[PDB]
């Protein structure tokens, strides 16, 4: 059942239902008589282009490299406090769309549902015998949200309409529409900074202004203009259409210098719609959505309760249909938040109701910028990933300037936290374990090569993908230096957000050739060499990368048998940290595999056990894919119990523990779309793997899924895989052709080989 069923209105934001089209978002509350829909436009950010690079940080680079080579790790960190930058800008809420249904009486027979198969939300109630019905969806081809209010009997739809926003805004009616337009703060301090003014509206340098317009189209009765909005009385049915836009002209354009008039952008959007036909807009919306969502079908076996009750019931029932429902829900959230031509998905997709979000709803690139597009590889959603490639491309103008100012190196880079203005610089004056990671852009390049391995865009690899991959490798050449042992190392180098020593409140993090850095540069260099082999160019450049790849700092197995996180045996068995970075090679990558690197594969299992005695929303969901790559199906069994802990709403802080809110959203401390989209990535690796040179059929099938049929999956080479198992044994599998000729399959202790596929082949027990 692809439906999220509830029996009351949302009591808070973590109970609303998300709908979107990748540019316009909305949270439907399902209220009875005072409806609220939180409105979001993806480009509505605070601030304006600034200068975030650090000129005087270049002079401290040889000194940091000197403090590390002398093994004076304290001096390394206290110098890292001088190569930093400033925090990002915040993601803003566009406002609220209120709908005050003016019916007087008791409501019964209520139900609220979210159809992730049709990308439409519904709310139903019965007041005084008259049955009422509401529909919500955001059309991607028509770039607007649509709502229809229907009643069982005519003349029963009467309400009031208004739009208020927490930003600067005006509200007034005109023609047959409600107009709300306003500004975004010229600067917004992050949620943790406690200063005199946290939200600024500077007249000289203004922020991004937005234009919103709700077209009210009732049928029957009369409707006039009441106060800021409009009022409808005694209508047969009401249809609303809402589209919004901003004057954002690019990361390198000041909003006060913009040549975009958002009123014109929104009105032209409404001209293409013409007259308002709901059953035409709905037929256009669902068709555009099903072409992406119908590519993958999952069925883990047989279901009538409420969704908030199913999450509570997983700790006893362990419903294989609930884990199958969230699997499609992850695919649904990425489609409705990232589309070609649009921006990618930030820490909360496109949905954010807060002026000062948690972590400014930024694009953190050590985590949560990835784990959102891992599903776009296996579950065949390349369209959403194209928004990330266009996004990575726009980092180079700002990343080259950061690479040459802060370090004097060539190419481009990007640190963890980046905002709409494409900040490739560090994040504020904080602990260096957080705000120093130049190789964040190197990880982003992994999605460039994987987009070709899975989908087969050879021309797009030539003109767009490889040119970005090539410059990021150029910086790595100037970032890698030699040690006494003649190895290629990185300095400064930190395993993301983890410290190895202490000097009080000094969480020492600056080290040399950490396993995290050595896996990314090896992954970027390897993927660039294979890119040049395909495109038949850069013979001298690849050989330069291959020579550098032959002398990286070696893998080391710690005294406990674990994979060493740093260049030395500094791993501690009671380290309950949340970032197992050196395990990048296992799930996001192909290095720690039984056939390629058995030493680092067995040592990765011991690392994971040490770090799990750790229940963060993205932590549990990642451990699903980690254990799937370690071929342990009973450890993935326990991870699904941890992820399906019912998180009571209002738990909006790290101390308040939870795993899944009532609306199936990932919980962590706050809503975090990363766990929603990485859950799909970890579940798919339980049933299909293609990183180790063979299409592994069902390597980590859980014990409680004896039956199941999944179709439409994608493996390395463009192969479409369909798998049906019954009673814990593979019944039949189909390998559709892709873009690579030879294919090799592997299930349990059996290996099949096909020298060529021109027609979907079958694989039976």
């Amino acid at each position: 059942s692809l439906l999220l069923r509830y029996d009351r209105s949302a009591a808070n934001w973590n109970e609303a239902l998300p709908i979107g089209n990748g540019r316009i978002g909305g949270m439907v509350w399902g209220n009875v008589s005072e409806e609220i829909i939180d409105l979001n436009e993806e480009t509505l950010w605070s601030g304006h282009p600034r200068e975030t690079d650090n000129p005087n940080a270049k002079q401290h680079l040889p000194q940091i490299r000197k403090a590390v080579f002398d093994k004076n790790y304290e001096r390394a960190n206290d110098l890292a406090y001088k190569i930093q930058g400033t925090y990002n800008e915040n993601y803003q809420p566009l406002g609220q769309l209120h709908l005050s249904m003016s019916h007087a009486g008791e409501s019964t027979n209520y139900a609220r549902a979210l159809d992730i198969g049709n990308a439409v939300s519904t709310v139903d109630y019965e007041v005084d015998g008259v049955k009422y019905h509401r529909d919500y969806f955001v059309s991607a081809p028509d770039n607007s949200m649509c709502i229809r209010l229907t009643a069982s009997e005519p003349g029963k739809i009467s309400c009031r309409l208004k739009m208020d926003s927490p930003l600067k805004h005006v509200s007034f009616s005109r023609g047959n529409s409600c107009i709300m337009q306003g500004q975004a703060p010229s600067h917004a301090d992050r949620a943790s900074i406690k200063a005199d003014q946290v939200i600024f509206y500077d007249p000289k340098e203004e922020g991004l202004s937005f234009y919103s317009q709700l077209q009210v189209v009732p049928e029957g009765g009369r409707f006039w203009k009441y106060e800021n909005g409009m009022r409808v009385e005694h209508a047969d049915s009401l249809v609303l259409v809402f589209s919004a836009a901003t004057n954002f002209d690019g990361f390198d354009v000041f909003p006060r210098k913009s040549r975009i008039d958002p009123c014109k952008v929104v009105k032209e959007t409404f001209r293409k719609i013409g007259p308002v036909d709901f059953k035409e807009l709905q037929k256009r919306h669902i068709a555009d959505y099903r072409t992406l969502f119908d590519r993958v079908g999952i069925q883990l076996g047989k279901i009538s309760k409420t969704t908030d009750q199913r999450i509570k019931d997983y700790a006893r029932d362990e419903d294989p249909d609930l884990v199958a429902l969230t699997f499609q829900y992850g695919r649904y959230m990425l489609i409705s938040s990232s589309r070609p031509g649009t921006l990618p998905a930030n820490l909360q997709g496109i949905w954010n109701p807060l002026m000062r979000p948690p972590w400014m709803s930024n694009w953190t690139n050590d985590l949560n910028t990835q784990m959102n597009y891992w599903l776009s590889w296996t579950t065949n959603l390349p369209e959403c990933e194209k928004a990330l490639i266009d996004w990575v491309d726009n980092l180079r103008p700002n990343g080259r300037k950061t690479a040459r100012t802060n370090y004097g190196a060539k190419g481009w880079l990007c640190h963890n936290t980046t905002d709409l203005w494409m900040q490739t610089a560090p994040a504020g004056i904080e602990r260096p374990r957080w705000c120093i990671l130049p190789l964040g852009g190197v990880w982003l390049c992994q999605h460039l090569w994987m987009h070709y391995v899975f989908h087969g865009d050879r021309e797009f690899l030539e003109k767009r993908s490889y040119p970005i991959m090539r410059e990021a490798a150029e910086f790595c050449l100037d970032w890698l230096i030699k040690d006494s042992d003649g190895y290629y190392v990185t300095c400064p180098s930190v395993s993301p957000e983890n410290w190895f020593a202490t000097a009080g409140d000094k969480q020492l993090s600056i080290s040399k050739a950490s396993t995290y850095d050595m896996q990314l540069i090896r992954d970027l260099f390897t993927n660039c060499i294979q890119a040049a082999k395909v495109l038949n160019t850069d013979k001298e450049f690849s050989a330069k990368l291959q020579e550098r790849m032959d002398h990286l700092y070696p893998q080391k197995i710690g005294q406990y048998g674990q994979l060493q996180e740093w260049s030395e045996d500094w791993d501690k068995p009671e380290d309950q940290h949340r970032h197992i970075s050196h395990l990048f090679g296992l799930f996001p990558g192909d290095q720690l595999t039984p056939n390629k690197n058995p030493e680092g594969w067995k040592g990765a299992r011991q690392s994971l056990l040490m770090r799990s005695g750790a229940d963060t929303g993205w932590s549990i969901n990642w451990k699903i894919g980690w254990w799937a790559r370690l071929h342990d199906a009973e450890q993935a069994q326990n991870m699904l119990r941890k992820i399906f802990r019912f998180a009571p709403s209002g738990n909006t802080l790290s101390s308040q523990k939870g795993g899944r809110y009532a609306n199936l959203l990932n919980a962590g401390p706050p809503f975090q779309i990363d766990g929603v989209l990485g859950f799909t990535a970890g579940v798919v690796e339980l049933l299909l793997q293609s990183h180790d040179g063979f299409i592994h059929l069902l390597p980590a099938l859980p014990k409680n899924w004896p039956d199941g049929r999944v179709t439409g999956l994608k493996a390395r080479g463009g192969f479409i895989v369909d798998i049906e198992w019954k009673d814990g044994k593979l019944l039949e599998a189909v390998i559709h052709p892709g873009h690579e000729k030879e294919v090799r399959v592997h299930y349990q202790d059996d290996v099949h080989v096909f020298a060529k596929i021109e027609k979907p082949v079958r694989i039976t027990r």
